[PDB]
């Protein structure tokens, strides 16, 4: 129990900021999980050998795609890391547990195509589940995890205990599809204008992890430029591979997923700056003000793409 991860003197200090980047190093990307659960959590919350079993094991369960793979979960991991110890005293122990875990888990098995395309593909998933299609995936394949032999970081918790954990990591997970972030926001900003939000209200707690989740799971626009932008290109090259797929359904695709469109991306990027990222961040920074760095992170990508439109680059 006496056995610490420790890093390097650079990322020792960066890690512990909104913009840090977890590096091309995947051999390091497990130890930084873990360092992050320790510091978090405790050296306690969880048996070493059991959480490198479950880290390694979901390892395996993320595919090679270009955006939705291992790097992209460790990476939201530890922008919930930086939300958790910004608002330290405002989270209850299973949550710090839960969090990490479903952040770590939320893209599970991800095949780098959207519940839409699984929809018009006519894919089993989409017969099994009708709505958050791939995120109920996501949950299912975390739970088989869990129950592996050897794979249960959680067996220490009480029974009552054990079903809240999984209840959290289940609402974050289905959080993540972005169809429902735009009505909790909605909801999150008349609770808070009105006065009414209430963080001992269970419900409300929910909205705000669900907004938490859209907060991390989106963190690659609040990076520093270089990062963003090399990270956009792993995105598109997702949506573009998409598009190839419903082209081939015999169905033109929407613009963004349309590599015939690669001069339409700038104006494309503000649309989801101006409708999806700015007001996540905005009204997570109204409910944890310790938050705002991701939106001040947000609002300078912004200008960078607006510099890009202008011809400035
Ligand atoms: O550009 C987008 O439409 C986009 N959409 C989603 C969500 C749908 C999966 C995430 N991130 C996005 N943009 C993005 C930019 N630069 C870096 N990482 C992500
Ligand atoms: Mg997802
Ligand atoms: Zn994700």
């Amino acid at each position: 129990g006496l056995m610490q991860f420790t890093l390097p003197v650079r990322l020792c200090k960066e890690i512990e900021l909104f913009h840090f980047d977890i590096g091309p190093f995947e051999n390091m990307w497990p130890g930084i999980f873990v360092y992050m659960v320790h510091r978090s959590c405790g050296t306690s919350c969880f048996e070493l050998e059991k959480l490198c079993r479950f880290i390694m094991s979901v390892k395996k369960n993320y595919r090679r795609v270009p955006y939705h793979n291992w790097k992209h979960a460790v990476t939201v991991a530890h922008c919930m890391y930086a939300i958790l110890q910004n608002n330290h005293t405002l989270f209850t122990d299973l949550e710090r547990k839960g969090l990490l875990i479903a952040c770590l888990c939320h893209d599970l098995d991800h095949r780098g195509f959207s519940n839409s395309y699984l929809q018009k593909f006519d894919h089993p998933l989409a017969a099994l589940y009708s709505t958050s299609t791939m995120e109920q995936h996501h949950f299912s394949q975390t739970v088989s995890i869990l129950q592996l032999e050897g794979h249960n970081i959680f067996s220490t918790l009480s029974s009552s205990e054990y079903e809240q954990v999984l209840e959290i990591i289940r609402k974050a997970i289905i959080a993540t599809d972005l169809a429902l972030y735009f009505g909790n926001r909605k909801q999150l900003e008349e609770m808070y204008q009105t006065g009414s939000l209430n963080l001992n209200n269970q419900s409300h707690r929910d909205r705000v992890i669900g907004l938490m989740m859209t907060a991390c799971d989106l963190c690659s626009v609040t990076k520093l430029w270089p990062v963003t932008k090399l990270t956009a290109n792993d995105i598109y090259a997702e949506f573009w591979a998409e598009g190839d797929e419903m082209k081939k359904l015999g169905i033109q695709p929407i613009p963004m997923m349309d590599r015939d469109k690669k001069d339409e991306v700038p104006q494309g990027q503000l649309g989801f700056y101006n409708a999806v990222a700015i007001p996540c961040y905005t009204t997570l920074t109204q409910i944890l003000p310790p938050t705002e760095p991701l939106l001040k992170a947000c609002r300078d990508n912004l200008s960078q793409w607006e510099k890009v439109i202008r011809g400035e680059e």
